[PDB]
């Protein structure tokens, strides 16, 4: 089910936790710095060739990131979880994705980037506290097993294709953004 997720195609091999967290911190520094000269009054402004304006570009990687950091800390509360999300199916992320720009889109740019800045911040801590068997190997969490039809995927890369591979297609779309309306 999960490889409905639209960065499924990007998988990449990680040596150790330690690269996956430098592989983080790399790509989501390289993405969040395209926006310090985007301003507030242009936070919702389309462009004709970009699908998302600024604020949703950010509330998709705010969204994605809540949720893989709520998996985790129901199944460390011992609960059952439910992917990718309570309301909506695998086959449903189109309207998962109109949910992120309900929920997180009217926000600022300033208050948008500060909640990806803290889940950057917990998905590190979330990999300092699992094993390297834990992230690495498959069948270490139920939740990622959760929607297996074909193919398993291990915690890893459930992280890395909310975070790693997004941040790199999202600055692609971020700077098409700016060439044309800044
Ligand atoms: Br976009």
């Amino acid at each position: 089910g999960h490889h409905h997720h639209h960065h499924s195609h990007m998988l990449r091999t990680y040596e150790n936790k330690e690269e996956l967290k430098a592989e983080i911190e790399k790509t989501f520094e390289k993405y969040i710095l395209e926006f310090d000269n985007i301003p507030e009054n242009l936070k919702d402004k389309r462009a004709d060739e970009v699908d998302r304006t600024p604020a949703e570009n950010l509330a998709y990687q705010v969204g994605w990131t809540n949720l893989v950091l709520k998996w985790e800390e129901d199944e460390r509360k011992g609960l059952q979880v439910k992917t990718p999300s309570d309301k909506f199916k695998w086959n449903q992320l189109g309207e998962l994705y109109q949910w992120f720009t309900d929920t997180y889109a009217h926000l600022s740019l300033q208050e948008l980037k500060a909640k990806l800045n803290e889940n950057i911040n917990s998905i590190s801590a979330m990999i300092d506290s699992l094993s390297e068997e834990e992230l690495f190997e498959p069948h270490m969490r139920k939740w990622a097993d959760e929607a297996t039809k074909t193919a398993t995927w291990e915690v890893y890369k459930f992280i890395h294709v909310n975070t790693v591979a997004p941040f790199g297609t999202f600055r692609t779309k971020i700077r098409k953004w700016k060439k044309i309306v800044l």
